[PDB]
């Protein structure tokens, strides 16, 4: 769709959070749309990108990508200026064949998204503890 | 993290539909937690892993879902979405939490959703 | 599903014994879940093996019980049990579940007591 | 012993079915005895096999559960369960007996339940 | 046994201190327990593990071994986030037969406890003072 | 750190036994203090042994047990202990003590307990 600033909200451990998203174009040379947050400076910026590939000799398949990156800055280690610390990193691919329903692929996607409120699946990412 | 049936409520197109995923212990071998949906033949299983490496650290998750047209129906194709997040030992759990909550509030964006159900790219 | 310790009441020839199985781990190198009665010398503990092939499934379970006499007790002989399961990718509970509780039932069936506790061949 | 029409009782998931098994003959050629449940057509009858070795002595137990879908019928797939038994020519009542039953009771237990019914591992 | 949180009492050089360490689980693909601390930061929880190996052509004895991890960590070395700065480790590891009897290990554990407790340890391991 | 006489009191499963240690000089080769048990046969010493690295920081303590069993009881079998710690030269002591004290603490914990007396794994 047409690419508009996108504002996440109710997110965070706390259920309390928002991110507002602003459109960065999209690129040609490899089809991906680039979301990014506020922040005038490249190196902090939050990000997030999707990208449909069509099938092609070689791929028979559409693959949908979206990627999530979040850095985080050390604001004042004995200097005068912040620099990245961590980098969070989330990637999601999905596959689908020429035929592919249209509820087929919602199903997918509405499914991975109640599962990321699972119990299981949010011990798991937040606190790093392996199904057992 | 007990591995225990999981319960999906207001999925599909019409957020009117459930899915119950049954655990299916941990593969010994790679460390892989299954799960499949309950009352269903194995080889129509829906499926979903969930594995979390150890050492940098990576939670993967995977969904597969088979279709069929049907004595024996056989599979005629499948869905599959691939996720995997990675965090530094520094990580706090605020920032993981953070990640995959807007991983999820962003499948249900428009503009998600009309890239992924309709295939529409962004412009 | 996760190992636990398992207690099996009225066992025996007079049905007035039970058997305490211990978690033992799992073998990553071929997945077999391992059990054993908690004895005083590993040697001559008891054994309970299970093993769910994740592929057609097969499901199978073994079982020693060594016998000692008596510096150090030695194993004079054991008395082993090995059971397989076999079911296609289209096999169903209800298909499963009953040949379990079919053996079971055969178990205590008169003309399987004799065929074993009596090492008695029917005819 | 001698062969006799066979009725287990409260079997299947629900635990509420019965089957009648019927004496089928025995094979001079192996001395395997055969029993099944009466059908209409021999071909989907279920069946069981015992045969105790006369010799170390083996007890063997088979049973095939076949099932039918839709001129003439075929059978699609079936269950199969191979069950074994081993004792030394120094074993005993006791002995046997204990293994026998064990192996009943384990079949009753929900770790080995979850295992067949649900084709799940254990971990 | 099952894994509970085990919580360690009137620890330290002051015999006054006390350790919760909350189950991690059991990683099935070497068959080992582990027990953190309860610090949701990776890289600062104090660590404890345990496993138990049963003999297998090539090793024809069971081995328990028990490794325990301290890291400290450098609050802030003028930085924004504080990182490892030393760790300390104690790794142990016991090898008992298969006709090892009940008793015979529980000496060895219970011997190996009352030696921590020996002067002669105390100073060896407190003060890295050889015997002598 | 004065090489001397070592009573270790209440041990044992009952932890109504005690263990004399009798000083054994410093192999001048490694390094390594002995400790024996009193009143023992050398050939059935009970060996206890401290080193300490002196660069990297390792304090290394190991235990023998040898067991007989009745002119000469031979050994049939021994157990072992194996401990080593490590620290960096900028380790406080309340660290290591601190480390010490844990281990020590946690070999009491019935975690512990049944794992090594018993040889049961976690789970």
């Amino acid at each position: 769709a047409k690419l508009e600033t996108v504002t996440l909200g109710n997110i965070g451990k706390d259920g309390k959070q928002t991110l507002v998203l602003n459109p960065r174009g999209v690129n040609p040379t490899n089809g991906v749309a680039s979301l990014s947050q506020a922040g005038a400076v490249p190196a902090l910026e939050k990000r997030v990108t999707v990208s449909v590939s069509q099938p092609s000799r070689n791929r028979k398949n559409y693959k949908v990508q979206v990627k999530i990156q979040n850095p985080t800055a050390c604001t004042a280690n004995g200097s005068c200026d912040p620099s990245v610390t961590r980098q969070a990193y989330a990637d999601v691919t999905f596959s689908f064949t020429q035929y592919s329903t249209d509820e087929e692929r919602a199903f997918v996607r509405t499914e991975l998204a109640a599962l990321l409120a699972s119990p299981l699946l949010i011990d798991a990412i937040d606190q790093l503890n392996p199904a057992y």
